[PDB]
């Protein structure tokens, strides 16, 4: 399949990450830091697709949708989170109105209320070496469910897409150019290096790593992040 071009469907953006596989980005202008990019994913399996988390409102969330259904037009079986923030929860609202099952770590689920933001409907619980239990996790095909442990939060947890490259860490991993960590309030700063490690370890095959706020990145963001967590 040849490059196609960067799709702007209302505020939001989407690119093609790979044939079966987009990246959705929106847009929240925050007090001081201008307008900032958060980053997901949509991924096409068979005749369903399965989302990775929303966009910072209901409404952009909504957009999504309406932008599936306009450019692939197959049912959303379901939606992953991958923490408690708005840009990844804030539009639980718009995903359980179309009737879609939305599925977080158990963790993100007791922690959302308290920031004012909506649970998923399921709560996901891992395995000791931090693979999803599959009893939790129905399902989900090519989505490949992995909580490395406390990160940059005690909730992030993290996927990587089979028949791919592709391995989202989210907010744990932070990109190859990075200057710091940014905020670690709610950041493990002893388990952060090791929690950078284990995310690398289990998608070892993983050429690209997709950021919250920032353009996919190779391995050297792991590394990077690794090291950077080191300090601590």
């Amino acid at each position: 399949y040849m490059e196609t071009g960067d799709q702007r469907f209302g505020d939001l953006v989407f690119r093609q990450l790979a044939p079966n596989v987009w990246q959705h980005t929106s847009y929240l202008d925050m007090p001081g830091f201008g307008a900032v990019a958060s980053n997901g994913l949509i991924v096409r399996d068979g005749g369903r697709v399965l989302v990775v988390d929303t966009a910072w409102t209901d409404d952009q969330t909504a957009q999504i949708l309406n932008w599936i259904k306009q450019e692939i037009n197959l049912p959303v079986a379901l939606a992953v989170v991958t923490h408690a923030h708005q840009d990844k929860m804030g539009g639980m609202d718009a995903l359980h109105a179309a009737g879609i099952a939305t599925y977080a770590n158990a963790l993100s689920n007791q922690l959302a209320p308290q920031e004012g933001m909506v649970a998923a409907q399921h709560s996901l619980t891992f395995a000791a070496n931090g693979w999803v239990e599959p009893a939790t996790a129905p399902n989900f095909g090519p989505l490949k469910v992995f909580y490395p442990g406390p990160g940059h939060t005690s909730d992030n947890i993290t996927v990587g897409i089979d028949g791919t490259d592709i391995a989202f860490g989210g907010c744990l991993i932070k990109d190859s150019k990075a200057k710091s960590l940014g905020n670690l309030g709610d950041a493990d700063t002893e388990h952060y290096a090791a929690s950078a490690r284990a995310f690398g370890a289990a998608f070892p095959k993983a050429s690209m790593i997709v950021m919250s706020h920032s353009a996919p990145d190779s391995r050297a963001a792991i590394t990077h992040t690794a090291r950077m967590a080191d300090k601590l």
